[PDB]
């Protein structure tokens, strides 16, 4: 675009409404667009005499050339140096004052709501709060007096633009569209990059960021972006001047952004000796804001959020893997490189390109290989990184401390750097910070770690806004807040279950199944009837039946050892619930029952699986959701071979599933003092993170209507106080969950030729999940009947067990 830069910034410095080219701009982004009026530096970026009042400037004659003022009129003009009251009026720095609870907002007249200030710091690693604590007194006072988490989990990839835009929208990058710091959109045929002009185009930027949500609901917003050449002292002074505007003109929400400590972290590594100075400097900027707020009498009015986008790991040029050491055809691919890999064909005119051969050439080729290839639909579902045309089908998950590059020349026609980020968002070095301070946040409160996708909802709660639809779980962070909590109701159940009794004779079934189960006592005849009508259901279903939130046809089936919700549409359980006490015994499948499958006389032949389909399907076998190994008695074991408990399983997956059921469930019950397990299938053939309808299923057991799951889940719940058994717990719960990919090979696990005891648990840890992730993939709602507050249950449903030490 052309700009007539001969207009003037007189009286317009850091104006909030941006004017359209060809008119010249005076806003905090004009520099980045080469569009400022000729006099912007002169008028808007004054530097004379620097940023601090000195004793000799106190009561000076106003000089409009000064960067900031120490004259008597400065407080009414809103343009004092932040230290004016300290130097000139005997006041204390905010950091030197005792922490005093802010029970109510203490705001000047005309303030309709406590303003919100988001203070975002690039590359601020979680452990900086403890390791830098001696040189960050302002930050340590926000942290200790307010509400803090030990860390906040970013989104993947743990890069700047994806994380800042997730902070602004509450969306996963797959949904907001900023899926990396570099991208190719094949529909646009356009490329997005850090340097350059394409990234300004609005088409990259999906969802509804907080400043737009605010503006649409009548709440005014400061501009959230700052041109890199505007010094931090000037950003802070601009925020404080905006806070002196008249009521009708004054924003309610503001953002400050620091490029540090990321900028230095890339050069020196996360804990380089050079990193102390950048931490001191950020702390000094926080001190400037808080002193400025105290001058304006806003320091007990404003909610301040101190938040990072991601951490920083040790990474050097010598720890690079080269695709040229794996692929013959390296010139036929494009790689997006570094702390992740994304691969596509160099040319869409190349009908020679085959993803299968590239994946195979990159799979377990070298004993200490520092990346793992995936088709994007096979990535751990917790990453939510697939449902976007900008995310390449082929992905490389790079080990922490490493890079991937196409060939060696890429690394020295561009060592230098000692830090980088972008790795798996569960990696400890990638975690970042959260502090909330103000009237609306709690006083001196620690909260558990949480994900950055949750903050948009809370920022909306802080400003009285209705959030746009997002990936947060609204209410899961109510424990951060003194007031403005959001009081959600549980979703309504959409489908009520049937409770079938005995309706079918054995001879009505023609399923091609056999079982050696013909073995005839009137004591345990009343008992079996009691078990089938749900006499043990209180033991095995501890948190109520899951609610089905979509329209479907399903049956509740009771058994001595487990309860299921059996889908007449999918011909298998949606869910299977069972409790395993610390004392439970593991047993074998008796030799005579190895191939036993039994018709369920509560369920019609036409709503049943059949064994003939599994015999004819040479790729597919079957497993059971309730494990026969954990049967309470020889007689109860027959229930586990019901055709209503069977699910399709590739033999390679049955190795994983059998080890989980035979070894790991009992191990968890031993360690956690009992566990409640809910297991089931997931169908996500379009990798959108959402339950498939039946018309989206791409694979069936050959010759049948039996759909093949993409994944199997388990939710494993126990008492947070492990002195109480899982089935008699009086207080909060503890959960871990997974979503295992249902794959026909174990190529993901490079050690899979060894015994399951060396690789299966490591696979399961990689595919750790939130209960909320399973809710999206299944249309079920769990924990409907506990003694716990709903907000606490929402917090439990967002918990991720990360298995970092
Ligand atoms: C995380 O939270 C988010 C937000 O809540 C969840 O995402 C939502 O999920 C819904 C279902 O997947 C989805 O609703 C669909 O969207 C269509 C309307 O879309 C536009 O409008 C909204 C509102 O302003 C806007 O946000 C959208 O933004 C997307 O697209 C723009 C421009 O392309 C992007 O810049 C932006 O980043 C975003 O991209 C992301 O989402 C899209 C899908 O919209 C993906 O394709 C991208 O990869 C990326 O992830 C849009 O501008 C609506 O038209 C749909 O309705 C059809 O679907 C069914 C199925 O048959 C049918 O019954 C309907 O009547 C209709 O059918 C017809 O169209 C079909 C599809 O073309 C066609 O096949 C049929 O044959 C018919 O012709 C549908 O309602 C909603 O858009 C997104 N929103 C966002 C912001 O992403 C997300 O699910 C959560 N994640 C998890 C894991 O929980
Ligand atoms: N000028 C710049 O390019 C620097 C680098 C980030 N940026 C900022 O000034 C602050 O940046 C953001 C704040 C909120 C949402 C965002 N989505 S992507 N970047 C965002
Ligand atoms: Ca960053
Ligand atoms: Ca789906
Ligand atoms: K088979
Ligand atoms: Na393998
Ligand atoms: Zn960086």
């Amino acid at each position: 675009p052309w700009t007539a830069t001969s207009g003037s910034c007189k009286g317009r410095c850091f104006e909030l409404q941006e004017v359209g080219p060809p008119d010249c701009r005076c806003d905090n982004l004009c520099k980045s667009y080469s569009s400022c009026c000729h006099d912007f530096d002169e008028l808007c970026l004054k530097t004379a005499r620097g940023w601090e009042c000195t004793k000799d400037r106190c009561g000076e004659v106003r000089n409009e050339e000064n960067a900031c003022h120490c004259s008597e009129d400065c407080l009414s003009r809103g343009d004092c140096c932040t230290n004016y009251q300290v130097v000139c009026k005997g006041e204390s720095h905010w950091v030197d004052d005792d922490c005093e609870e802010i029970k109510v907002p203490e705001c000047p007249a005309g303030f309709v709501r406590p303003p919100l200030i988001i203070f975002s710091v690039d590359g601020f690693r979680a452990s900086y709060m403890k390791k830098g604590s001696k040189v960050m007194p302002n930050i340590e006072k926000l942290r200790s007096c307010g509400t803090h988490a030990p860390y906040m989990r970013p989104v993947y990839p743990t890069k700047t633009f994806p994380n800042l835009y997730t902070l602004a929208t509450g969306l996963y990058p797959e949904s907001h569209g900023i899926v990396g710091n570099s991208m190719y959109d094949p529909v646009f045929d356009a490329s997005f990059h850090l340097r350059g002009r394409e990234k300004f185009n609005h088409r990259w930027w999906g969802g509804q960021p907080l400043w737009i949500t605010a503006t649409k609901q009548g709440v005014r917003a400061g501009t959230f972006f700052w041109s890199v050449s505007i010094p931090h002292e000037r950003r802070i002074l601009t925020i404080l001047q905006w806070l002196s505007l008249p009521d009708n003109e004054r924003p309610s929400v503001y953002a400050f952004y620091s490029e540090q400590p990321d900028f230095s972290g890339h050069k020196y590594g996360p804990f380089g000796p050079e990193m102390t100075n950048p931490l001191r400097e950020i702390d000094k900027t926080v001190g400037q804001l808080m002193d400025g707020l105290k001058q304006l009498r806003l320091h007990r009015c404003v909610n301040v959020i101190f938040v990072g986008d991601h951490g920083m790991e040790d990474v050097t040029c010598d720890r690079t893997e080269f695709l040229s050491n794996y692929l013959t055809n390296v010139d036929d691919i494009t790689l997006v490189p570094g702390t992740l890999g994304r691969i596509r064909a160099k040319s869409i005119n190349n009908s020679k390109y085959d993803p299968k051969t590239i994946i195979a050439a990159l799979t377990c080729k070298k004993p200490d290989q520092h990346f793992k290839p995936y088709m994007k639909q096979h990535l751990p579902k917790r990453l939510h990184y697939a449902n976007n045309r900008r995310i390449e089908d082929i992905h490389l998950l790079v080990d922490r401390r490493w890079h991937v590059a196409r060939k060696p020349l890429d690394v020295y026609k561009k060592c230098f750097f000692q830090g980088d980020h972008g790795f798996d968002n569960k990696v400890n070095s990638m975690q970042t910070v959260f502090v909330g301070y103000g009237p609306t946040f709690k006083y001196r409160t620690k909260v558990p770690p949480f994900e950055n996708i949750e903050l948009y909802n809370v920022m909306c709660d802080l400003l009285g806004l209705k959030p746009a639809p997002n990936n947060g779980t609204h209410g899961s962070l109510n424990h951060l807040l003194r007031t403005n909590t959001f009081r959600p109701t549980m979703p309504d159940e959409v489908s009520r279950p049937n409770y079938p009794g005995i309706m079918y004779l054995q001879s009505e079934f023609d399923l091609g199944c056999t079982c050696d189960d013909k073995v005839e006592n009137k004591l345990e005849e009343l008992n079996k009837r009691l078990h089938t009508k749900g006499s043990t259901k209180e033991r095995h279903l501890l948190y109520g039946r899951p609610a089905v939130l979509y329209r479907t046809s399903y049956d509740i089936l009771y058994h001595t050892d487990f309860e299921s919700g059996y889908s007449e549409i999918f011909l298998m359980p949606l869910w299977t619930s069972y409790t395993i006490s610390k004392q439970a015994e593991v047993s074998s499948i008796p030799e005579h029952l190895t191939n036993c499958v039994r018709p369920d006389v509560r369920v019609s032949p036409g709503f049943s699986q059949n064994c003939l389909a599994y015999k004819n399907d040479k790729q597919m076998s079957y497993g059971f959701l309730f494990p026969p190994y954990l049967s309470s008695s020889p007689e109860a074991k027959y229930d586990a071979f019901l055709v209503t408990n069977m699910v399709p399983m590739y033999p390679a997956f049955k190795r994983v599933w059998a080890y989980f059921q035979r070894v790991l469930v009992k191990k968890y019950a031993s360690e956690r003092n009992g566990v409640n397990v809910i297991s089931g299938p997931i169908f996500d053939y379009n990798y959108d993170g959402l339950r498939d309808t039946e018309d989206e299923i791409k694979q069936y057991v050959e010759g049948s209507s039996i759909p093949v799951p993409t994944h199997y889940y388990s939710i494993i719940t126990s008492c947070l106080d492990f002195t109480q058994p899982a089935d008699k717990c009086d207080g909060p719960l503890s959960v871990s969950s997974f979503i295992l990919p249902h794959r026909p090979d174990n190529d993901e696990s490079c050690n899979s030729s060894e015994d399951e005891s060396k690789w299966v648990e490591e696979l399961m840890k990689m595919h750790t999940a939130r209960v909320r992730d399973i809710e999206h993939l299944t249309g079920l709602d769990f924990y409907r009947k506990t003694s716990r507050s709903y907000s606490e249950i929402l917090t439990l449903k967002t918990y991720l067990h990360t298995y970092e030490s």
